[PDB]
């Protein structure tokens, strides 16, 4: 059946994306610098925990429908399909920019996956909607730092050495 | 007796002000944007919980001296007597400005109320002093973002698109 | 897109209804009287906490799909579209009657909203199903006080001064 | 030895009675209606937890003296030897009446069992005294709703549509 | 000094009243019967804990200003100056009636005591205001069972065998 | 309406299956023997708690859409429609075999039920997807003991006296 | 039956003794002075909590076998039958002496009561054995301060102004 | 009196046996090896905690009836009267065999002791029944690994290098 | 205004005294010796925590009325105005003597301060009454070690090498 | 300085090894199969948490001595220098074999690193000793499954389809 | 011996530095102002707790090797040997600058002390390495606000009124 | 290798000493008498828990470097090499004297062991430094009861029947 194939594909692809996000949030947690370093250090820890919890649920849902889960380092690298986080000290505006985009792209892809599996496997779809919920919430939490308002454009000039982000 | 009338007036007026503050802190919690969005999101959650706890105490003190408590939406609107929080995305400096002022005006009014009821109802006065304590603490916590220091005026230029707040 | 418009409408309308319910449950929590006053005081506190939690989730889901959330007192009043709770001391049977109806009407409307947004935004639909779940559970918990049984009609005569409710 | 037979009989018969009580308390927890529905819903949850804990202790005491424990649905039905709880919506006075009687009859039987095994197996007797303690406490908690006092017969007329229970 | 005498008198008299209330709430906790027996059993436990906590604070405030505290059974009996709770099974309406009155009279007396010691010993006055706060809250919680409303007089006929309380 | 009939049928049938599973997991918890007795004793306790929690949710969802819930022993026996667990001491491989199958069949049936009620009652469907999620997870947890791998068939010979399971 | 009379007598007499002990331990908790004041203040708090817990169990066991419980102040005074604790500041050696004796006499009496009711009411006997257990443990904890050892008589001279206790 | 002698003997002999068991369970906790090493490591930790708790209760019951408790290493060695646990790495089947026997022999002896002291000291008998309860439960938990079933003899061949245990 | 000056003076002077007390209680916590060393080590830890909590409240009340708080080491030294605690190993009687006096003098001064600010700033007065409450409680807890009783002068001879304190 | 270079090298190399171990333990947690699947699932979760905690400490120690931390997926792959865990369903004996070896090799390398940095950076050495402690403990916990004993070689034949591991 | 002298010197000097840091972190906690006031208020509270915990460990290690600990205010002032924190309102950039430097200098000195005592007193050295660990971590946490990155120098211009820090 | 021999010797010898201390602290916990009996009862419980925790760590470190741990009663007796605690009732001064000495001698020996294994096994050395830390802290806590001060020799005359200890 390509109803098991559909399920596996959607779960496995989401798992890898969450694992990529685990590694990038931690990396940023450690290396972020600037005015918002501590704020972001704390926020990224919370995201990491939420992402880790859903990575474990997604992997065990995969096992639950009868397939092994591939969480290997090689598999994470092989699925790049997503900008990589710079090494070294990272700037607060750079971290914000980076996750605004990553969470948005990951959320979009999960959104597609929910549609794909919804009538063959509504239980897997339900799980993926929960993952999408958290990813899009995290997206807002990064986006909110640069959100345009009636009194202030929020260009990020102050967290970016005078320059818009 | 206008010793029950005094007590009711002081308690009821404080209740409505706290309920107005519940709604405005939550609104700001959701909609705040900019460099300090997350910081303020967390701080406003703490204030909301403190305000909610005292709203419940004030309402039940009113019941305790023998009068019903009016916590209706219509009553909150009817007591405006206090600037309203803008809708839409709100800027961090705008939120700070707004609560610096609201908490100050609410604290002042409670201060007056403590004097009013102190010898007819010292138990109600004691409660209102506790409310004033928390409101003025919250006032300092908003004020501290723009507090002038020997090395830095803290105009809020960085959180306000180059302009003093 | 009127897929963002659909989502915003469903989320915003639900938020206001939950906020209306926050205010009415608390009001009843304070002012309820009679044989079941304490029972209802405790039950209404539990409902208030459940409703408050989902109000926060609904507002932040709205932010998560890119729109501000309107939780203002004026907006609650403006959306009346729902009977208002009496002021003053409220009778236990009156509170029961009132929420049986409110929860039922709010649950119905959320039910409609779930259908409306389900294929444009299954993640928002999932959240609203969770809200509907709790609202309808609360509906049963109010309804159960007057539920007709094989041995007893449960007219509420005992909690209503000899008269059916 | 009919000292193991004695022990097994007393433990097994008590286990089945507790399991019958697990099912009836939950059933009543869900279906109770009327003025005391919520009160009883909460009280029956507490009883269910206490009963469940002792069912587990009784079953594992049976294993501890070297015999398997029969907790099957068929065995519960086979040991009826005890009125069955009506299906459908149940009235508060009906639930109270029902458990007043069930707890009393179960407590009596355990009381007999304590005497039976006390000198062959004082450790099993000790456990059964603890079960009897809780069952008789629960009996008082149901009985107390209809307990005659110097100022009021407590006929249950108010929770029974004008009629004594 | 009769500023220590004033303080001692106010503290000691309050201690005895709280201890009288400890004994009466527990007695009622055990012996209450009728429709509201369990409700009142739980409510009276909460009051007992609040009263016990303040009895300990009042006694240790007495020690703190340099005097021993008399918490003896003989002293409780000697200070009757307050209706005694009936023995035997007590009816729910009887318990409600009884504490409505006791809490009211105790609250009144503490209120007087606050005035008496307020300028010689504002710290003792502060403590007594906290005791008055809780006692009057408990008074409302008993009073609320019989509170007259626009739709229902709440005579207590249902919890009193057809007769107003 | 046969939209309430649909909902009731799906909820009621699931409730009975969960209650059957409550009884069988506990039975196995007590009576399991062999190399994996303690492992399974602990695992079956965890399943029992998860199953019990969802049984309570399913029963109260049934009440929430306006129908009583039938959790009686007779009803559990009447719905057999599912192999019964042996009495006496049960072998670890026998327990594993038994639940691998039970959880699989129960999960399948819930899966069908989700489809059945999904557009008349998406809130009930959502609940049943959560039940299916847990049941299928539990299925994997039993299946994993005998799961074929590249280095070892996992026949269960070691937990079955030399014989494949 | 004088098997209910036996049970009531044993339970009621124990309740009063525990309540007497509640009042005396608290009194000593507040008023104790000297080298061991703080030690004893803490120890007496622990005893008070243990005694309070068993007073509640004894009273509710009395209700459980169908009789009201008399916890009134007048009843405590009426059952003196036991030395009274001095008022005023109490010396550490005096407190130790006093409870060594009280706990011993109360433990003895409960011991007799266990024999009295053991075959009419083994469940009540079991409870009273638990009370005796704690009372005799508390007796050792007071006795241990003056316990004669091979290297030191422990006369209490140091806690008694040079004089043996 | 040889009623104190009886009590002391029963308590002291049980204490030493529990202390012997403390040392053997820990030893096995550390040194166990094989397929069931981790399972047994965890199970033996739980037993150790239960045994330690009762050792403390038994020793303090001894003090409570007026005698010192001998918990010395020399006394443990002197009371051997019980097979000693091998040193070095211990096999899972060896640990299981060993405690099946130890717990059984210790439980038997405590059982005798309960009879011995039951009418001179029912409070000490009650404590020893609680110790026997736990010891026999632990006995079942070890025995269950090798328990014969209708589908599998459970010889332990798999945990014993092909050989029955 | 010298109503802000009054408030600042009272708050600042209390802060410094509490900080002096933080340092002295810890110093004594570490260095106390003798019969009551451990008792006092524990008691002084509790006082330190209570004092630290109020130091933080006093400092933040100062900020709340618009002034900075001076908690510097130099400021603590500059406000000596209070005996200094000896260095080196400190004797139990010396610690008791020392805090009996310190707490008394600090409590007195706070008492004066409460009067000073009570009508310009009742909220600050309320806070200072809470500080006075704890300081005077701590005073009793030190005083109680040497408190004269009808049976024993409590000279402290035993904790002072034969000599009255 | 090549004292910062030394520190960075030792910390960075350890971080990557811990991150490799995070991924492999989770992978095994999900995919392990066979008799010991659940046991190992639980054990590997505990190891994962311990490893994750030290990965965070090692990365933040690196930041603490002034260097960024590289936790990227590419860096984990680039440092292979260590056998990779198979994908697909993994057998219990295979998991045990695999971590016995991995933990041993990682522990050895950390051991070397402790020597390397010990006198330039004893604080980093201290941290690495703590990491080595946990890694070697985990090594024993895997090794213990196959540990040779006087009564049983523990070849793993039972967990490996008749064949030694 | 000047091995006790060495130990005392290293411990005592570290204690004073930690106590200086306790006072400065709290001072900054209260008085910090500007964009990062709340962030720093929270961060400085965490540091204060970590510093307080190690101050207590260092003082009690000093006692453990047989010397008293000097924690007096005079001793803190006497050891200045370290810039003092300004009084009045302090700017966020000023606080960051100040602790970046203080933590660095304190960490350096502890580092030296670890070398000094390492072979006379490795247990004291171990403790001091733990103190150094936390101090240097806190140093990074302050330093990270101004850490230069590839996209942004992080001069602190935004938190310093346009000027580099 | 005699680097494993060194490690084993140091770990095994420490384990036995900690186990000896477990037994002696408990023995003293039970049997201590006199003025400081309760104080010491509590203090010795805390030491016992700290000692037990490190005994478990030391034994599992031994396993971690590849050797079994000998925790047998016979081995404890065989390693006497340390005064034995008297049986019977023990005097407070005797307990203090005894542990002052035991902890000192055990701490000394561990100190030697740290030197012995430090460069072959720094991870084992680190663990032993932690054990030494706690043992020497416990030594101070016993020593502090008799510590000579400028105002009082602390001979223990008061806790020793007039005689210096
Ligand atoms: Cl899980
Ligand atoms: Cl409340
Ligand atoms: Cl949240
Ligand atoms: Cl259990
Ligand atoms: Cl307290
Ligand atoms: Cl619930
Ligand atoms: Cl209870
Ligand atoms: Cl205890
Ligand atoms: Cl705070
Ligand atoms: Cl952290
Ligand atoms: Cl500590
Ligand atoms: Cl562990
Ligand atoms: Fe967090
Ligand atoms: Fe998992
Ligand atoms: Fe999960
Ligand atoms: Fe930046
Ligand atoms: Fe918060
Ligand atoms: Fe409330
Ligand atoms: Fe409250
Ligand atoms: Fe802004
Ligand atoms: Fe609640
Ligand atoms: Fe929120
Ligand atoms: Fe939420
Ligand atoms: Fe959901
Ligand atoms: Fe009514
Ligand atoms: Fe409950
Ligand atoms: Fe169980
Ligand atoms: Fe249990
Ligand atoms: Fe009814
Ligand atoms: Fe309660
Ligand atoms: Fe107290
Ligand atoms: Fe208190
Ligand atoms: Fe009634
Ligand atoms: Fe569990
Ligand atoms: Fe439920
Ligand atoms: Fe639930
Ligand atoms: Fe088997
Ligand atoms: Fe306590
Ligand atoms: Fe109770
Ligand atoms: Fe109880
Ligand atoms: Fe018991
Ligand atoms: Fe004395
Ligand atoms: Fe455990
Ligand atoms: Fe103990
Ligand atoms: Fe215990
Ligand atoms: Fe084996
Ligand atoms: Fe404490
Ligand atoms: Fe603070
Ligand atoms: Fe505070
Ligand atoms: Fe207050
Ligand atoms: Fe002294
Ligand atoms: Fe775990
Ligand atoms: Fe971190
Ligand atoms: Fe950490
Ligand atoms: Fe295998
Ligand atoms: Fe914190
Ligand atoms: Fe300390
Ligand atoms: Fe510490
Ligand atoms: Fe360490
Ligand atoms: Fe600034
Ligand atoms: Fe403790
Ligand atoms: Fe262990
Ligand atoms: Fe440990
Ligand atoms: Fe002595």
């Amino acid at each position: 059946t390509e109803d098991l194939k559909k399920s596996v594909q959607a779960l496995q692809n989401t798992l890898t994306e969450l694992q990529a996000l685990q590694l990038q949030t931690k990396q940023a947690h450690w290396n972020v610098s600037g005015t918002l370093w501590y704020t972001l250090h704390e926020l990224l820890q919370d995201h990491y925990e939420g992402i880790s919890k859903f990575a474990d649920d997604v992997a065990e849902r995969q096992l639950s429908v009868g397939a092994s889960s591939d969480g290997r380092a090689i598999t994470i690298v092989a699925a790049s399909r997503l900008p990589e986080i710079p090494g070294g000290f990272l700037d607060d505006a750079q971290v914000i920019q980076f996750f605004t985009y990553q969470y948005e792209t990951v959320g979009q892809r999960i959104h597609q996956r929910v549609g794909d599996v919804e009538k063959v496997d509504p239980t897997t779809a339900n799980l993926l909607q929960e993952v999408e919920h958290i990813i899009e919430k995290y997206q807002w939490q990064m986006r909110a730092f640069l959100q345009n308002t009636p009194t202030d454009p929020n260009t990020g000039f102050d967290i970016n050495n005078g320059k818009p982000v």
